[PDB]
């Protein structure tokens, strides 16, 4: 239907057991609630094959571009070579991107970097220049990220790489829209938990209006 | 003996088809000749097992903050969480690092992303304090040979470098009171340079070894 979007988490837990997928679920239940018509996709990164680049990878891709066929790939050079490509053909073929992650020291879990590995492609997301350019530009972006700490001000911010490296891909691919949610100050503040908690919800609640 | 070394590298490739490879070659050969004592070990994040924190490390942690026996835990659970503390220890205990990564999109692979959750361990690399938290690995020491197709040591671009960014943040987390880069970088955007490029990058490897 109208719009196709990828609700994508790098959690192993879920929604009762997580800052972060508490919210996210909160946003997107909220969302298809409002967007009755929106094909909504979850992708969770955890429970699906998400291969990181390898000594497979790399032969198959050598390969394709020696004008070998896919054919002419081993095995597990197709296993893992395909499966990429439906990632990275499932990314482009998307409107609106939302990623979900916990903070776990100052960046995501690792498998939002294979997942990020796996749709960055030349031809797909961007294409390189006499630097390079952008194609993702009429896609939305949402990134809604918990941590234990505060890190939206204060010296903290400084040390963000979470938000900081999916705004530098989201940039990188010429998404003009990537916003930002935040579950932060539960580990430092926890009498106040609860709060923090119910406020990044309604917020939660509140964007899915919009996005 | 003497010091202990972890030569830490995130490639599924080796030092002929690899920049950093090579680079971090040249500079851990020069090392070991420099330090003949010294204790170099290989921490190859390709082969090794480097488990990723999921549903069982989850469960099985909360399982031993809840009394239980390691030997109480589902083989999975086991096997994850042995392997995380393996690495967690084998971490505190090594005296230098020395983290060799391709760029791939502005980063390192996901496996040293990995590497690091299975290391940044509370009471062993860092403290939490009522201000917020304290390093404890005030006596490392830490190297960062980072290849990369253009140039990220300026301009424009060194906004978007997010590698050494990232172990800088971590090792400054961790209390190491000194972290290093050596760049092999350009060789992609400027390939007529690149055997040029990769050269000098290994000279520099080369010298930076007599002190590390
Ligand atoms: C492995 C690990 C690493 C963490 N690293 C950080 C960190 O760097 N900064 C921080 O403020 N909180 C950190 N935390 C605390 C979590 O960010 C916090 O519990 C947050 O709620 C995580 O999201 P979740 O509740 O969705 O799991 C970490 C927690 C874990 C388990
Ligand atoms: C998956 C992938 C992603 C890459 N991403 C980037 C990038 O973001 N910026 C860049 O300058 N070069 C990028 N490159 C090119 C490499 O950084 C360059 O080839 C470098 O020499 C890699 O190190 P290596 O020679 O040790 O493998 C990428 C290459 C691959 C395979």
């Amino acid at each position: 239907h109208m719009a196709k979007v990828l609700y994508i988490t790098a959690h192993p837990l879920d929604e009762t057991q997580s800052y972060s997928m508490a919210v996210g679920k909160a946003f997107i239940d909220t969302y298809k609630e409002v967007n009755p018509n929106d094909e909504v996709i979850h992708i969770d990164l955890y429970k699906e094959n998400i291969p990181q680049i390898d000594a497979d990878v790399f032969s198959g891709w050598g390969k394709l571009q020696s004008g070998k066929g896919f054919e002419e790939l081993t095995a597990e050079e197709k296993a893992k070579v395909g499966r990429l490509a439906e990632l990275s053909d499932q990314f482009v073929a998307a409107d609106k991107y939302v990623f979900v992650t916990p903070m776990w020291n100052f960046s995501f879990p690792p498998v939002m970097k294979a997942y990020i590995d796996s749709v960055a492609v030349a031809g797909k997301t961007f294409k390189y220049t006499e630097g390079s350019v952008g194609l993702l530009t009429d896609k939305k972006a949402l990134h809604i990220q918990a941590s234990g700490g505060i890190y939206s001000e204060g010296p903290a911010a400084e040390m963000e790489m979470g938000h900081r490296y999916l705004q530098a891909i989201m940039n990188f691919f010429g998404v003009p829209s990537f916003e930002g949610l935040f579950v932060e100050g539960q580990n430092a503040m926890p009498d106040k938990a609860q709060e923090i908690k119910e406020k990044a919800i309604a917020r939660a609640k509140d964007l899915a209006h919009t996005f």
